[PDB]
């Protein structure tokens, strides 16, 4: 059967993600705007944003503003979780690909990767956090994740040049996802180097120290038992985690250059990204109308 | 190589699931039960309680459409948590279909939280459409022998039996009542219409035993206007998710039992029920007692 090379394109926003795929047999499958917009819900960005500067003016307490912002993340995901779901049966074996399926963004950002983001500011419970991991779907075969690398300072810049509708430039949120998308690349290396998080659990009181891994973000007083012991619900839920990321492929884009030059280094980082069979013999027109059909309607 | 039997007893609450599946162990079976103390405790603080005060609120006018939606769908987050994490972690260890070596009965299946729960909420009106279908898109994979118990008790007979057995923070719903024992009908008749060839795609101009009517199945709760693009179909999102409903909900093995009897009754009529269900091998040789040490931390832990 052919071949298909997925790639996923993800990184805290205000990089230049979507700017830099669409100066690329290759279907773009776009962000998912008019969902957030307008399908899901009303402007659910806007309401993302309003609901945390609410919480950082005081205007509402912790436990208003993480209800209200966990609703929301189920409309972030939406669009990403049912297109992986349809595309799952048709991704084979691991294997010129026959076609290639480029992402603006893979389920993580919203089941692992926002909600944790959202909890370093206060405004996600940390069990929240670990209901949406366990909800992580089963890491297929090829799936290859680019992250982005962008000196503080140009990301700023670039962020405050492109915003969303109803996104306001929050500089801790800022911070806050670059850590996280900084710790879940550690956590992969960490990870695939043979890296147990049981075994390296104390430490947190050739491979990255558990402490700079997303395992840290989770020794978090709501989800210890009182002589100290993680639950095992949030224990199990941190063995997906890490069952769940071992397996996917990280390569980073030094977003810190030209549009053409991060075009062009995106197409160079193809080289070693995991291609695979498909399916069917009818996979590649399944796909190639479903990207087309997820542009069309969700695309802005 | 070893064989397994997993068993999940779901439907409405207050027909007598959890005392029945008990008397079933008491009779290498391992229950697995309701996780109380997540709800209470561990995940939130009276989970069980903030629901129904909730719904509460919405029915008297207190708050609005949008607040009860907003609370009711980290609710349901809540909820369904404890089941998820114990699917993905037992998965690994189902093998290809197949006495058992070990025999798990588990209270409800990670659907009821992820579909039936909110799929009445909504039909209650504290939810919306697109969260619910949001949800069954997160629905796990169906592992093979997935086993399905699906309870059975006249209205009335259950409308007695719930002034009584409420749940802690639980209020006397009837309305709610009404639409969780229709959602769960919905689901038998979806698995059977799946069964029998039904395709959603073909059916929804429409809109054991004989294929039924799609206008039967839970197909039926998403012709909702918010869920519909301006030429009168539905939004591909919104389809594709039911794509995901049909191929979840068409591989579970689906049986009724009547709760209308004694507590023995029912302990026998599902003891004859079990054997002639779907049973699967392990893929690993220690899957057996790992999967023992599971049921039993989880019910040490969960259990209330
Ligand atoms: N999924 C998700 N994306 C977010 C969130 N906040 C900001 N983003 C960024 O996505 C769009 C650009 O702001 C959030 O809470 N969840
Ligand atoms: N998951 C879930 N269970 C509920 C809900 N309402 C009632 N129950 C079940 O009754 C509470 C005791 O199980 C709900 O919204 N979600």
């Amino acid at each position: 059967m052919p071949t298909l090379l997925r790639v996923y394109i993800d990184g805290p926003h205000g990089m230049g993600k979507t700017t830099t795929t669409q100066l690329l047999d290759i279907v773009y499958v776009p962000e998912p705007m008019t969902y957030w917009r307008v399908l899901g819900a009303s402007e659910t960005i806007a309401n993302i944003y309003t609901t945390q500067h609410r919480l950082d003016q005081g205007e509402i307490s912790a436990g208003d503003a993480a209800v209200v912002m966990t609703s929301a993340q189920i409309t972030m995901g939406m669009p990403y979780a049912v297109t992986d779901a349809v595309l799952a049966p048709h991704i084979g074996g691991e294997a010129p690909p026959a076609l290639t399926l480029i992402f603006d963004r893979h389920p993580i950002a919203a089941l692992l990767c926002y909600p944790a983001a959202r909890y370093l500011m206060g405004s996600m419970t940390p069990q929240a956090v670990l209901a949406f991991v366990a909800l992580i779907p089963p890491t297929l075969p090829g799936t290859n994740i680019v992250l982005g690398a962008l000196p503080e300072d140009r990301h700023i810049d670039r962020l405050a040049k492109r915003q969303r509708p109803g996104e306001r430039l929050d500089l801790a949120m800022l911070a806050a996802i670059r850590r996280v998308y900084g710790l879940l690349a550690n956590t992969v290396r960490y990870l695939q180097c043979g890296g147990s998080w049981r075994e390296d659990w104390g430490q947190l009181s050739p491979r990255p120290h558990i402490g700079d891994t997303l395992f840290t973000l989770f020794r978090a007083p709501e989800l210890l038992a009182p002589n100290g012991d993680l639950y095992n619900v949030f224990a199990w839920a941190l063995d997906v985690l890490a069952k769940r990321l071992r397996s996917m492929h990280v390569f980073i884009l030094d977003y810190d250059q030209s549009p053409a030059g991060c075009r062009d280094a995106l197409l160079q980082l193809t080289s070693g990204m995991v291609q695979t069979h498909v399916t069917t013999p009818g996979s590649i027109p399944t796909i190639c109308d479903l990207a087309r059909t997820f542009a069309r309607e969700m695309g802005e």
